[PDB]
DNA sequence: TTGACTCTCTTAA
DNA sequence: GAGAGTCA
DNA sequence: TTGACTCTCTTAA
DNA sequence: GAGAGTCA
């Protein structure tokens, strides 16, 4: 809601709900060979979720509160960053999974970036294997490593140059 | 079905018309604070566009060859790949661009592959910076770099551990 | 047979 | 990665 | 007020 | 990153 207050409160509530979700402990590549642990407080899979919470997708949620009467409502994800700017250079600043676990609502394990910072995460070689991320990844991205690409670039003729 | 020799016609018809699209010289990344060249046989901006070329949308093109009084068409990049399996790993390959230029239409810059690896190549360090794409990037990725995160990982209380 | 437009679709964050 | 509506 | 569902949307490959 | 239709 409007008040700053308001909006602490929203968080606060938040994460005392959330705080009472599983904690899941993930092993996870960081890269350089290294392997680590994330404790990941996951979301339930099914109805009940917790207070305020709502499944509106497969992996999508909402958190909701009634303040001055009126029904709020965020992606679930986004509750921690409520009084951040919710752009930057122009682009939507979205909630960013360091852990890539959709049911994750640790905000230990988010981070609040433009969606192609998000989306280049998921190939990153990891904390302990070069990540460059000023923020820094928590693992390696689930989909670093050599590809498995079918065809290379190639040509019949001699029309082309690299 | 169109035959073999009658795909390699069409392979080489293409060819043939790229190779006459303008030669454009790009000082690129490659990674490890290097520079390199690239060059990019690029479709022009408006009609006409060569010899079989049509856009569909604002940086998509299709190919168009009429064979025995019959139409067929293809996305314009895929051509250099149809020889090749149009899946691996249960999912569909895709033109992708080594030199994230989708106006090149040089098959010495293309790739066939996932979506995922597609994508991917825009946070790679590059063929100077640690690239381990199989099929090696021909240049630092576009996204590669600290990112620009609003806000990291945080929270008010002491409700969870990382 | 061809060019130049039109429209909608896929994927996974 | 999102916002919003329909019910009970 | 709160819960549990429904729908479509955004982005850039 | 895709497929397909219309019209002359
Ligand atoms: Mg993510
Ligand atoms: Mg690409
Ligand atoms: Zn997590
Ligand atoms: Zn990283
Ligand atoms: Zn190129
Ligand atoms: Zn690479």
């Amino acid at each position: 809601a409007l008040t700053n207050a308001q909006i602490l409160a929203v968080i606060d509530s938040w994460e005392e709900t959330v705080g009472q979700f599983p904690v899941i402990t993930h092993h996870v590549p960081l890269g350089g060979g290294l392997q680590g642990t994330l404790h990941c407080y996951e979301i339930p899979l099914a109805a009940p979720y917790g207070v305020g919470f709502a499944k509106n997708g497969p992996t999508r949620w909402q958190y909701k509160r009634t303040i001055n009467q009126v029904v709020h409502r965020w992606g679930s994800h986004t509750v921690p960053f409520l009084l951040e700017p919710d752009n930057i250079n122009g682009k939507t600043c979205t909630a960013s999974h360091l852990c890539h676990n959709t049911r994750c609502h640790n905000p230990l394990h988010l981070c609040w970036e433009s969606l192609d910072d998000n989306k280049g995460r998921n190939w990153c070689p990891g904390p302990n294997g070069g990540c460059v991320h000023a923020v820094v990844c928590l693992r390696q991205g689930p989909l670093y490593g050599p590809g498995a690409t079918v065809a290379g670039p190639q040509q019949r003729g001699s029309h082309f140059v690299v």
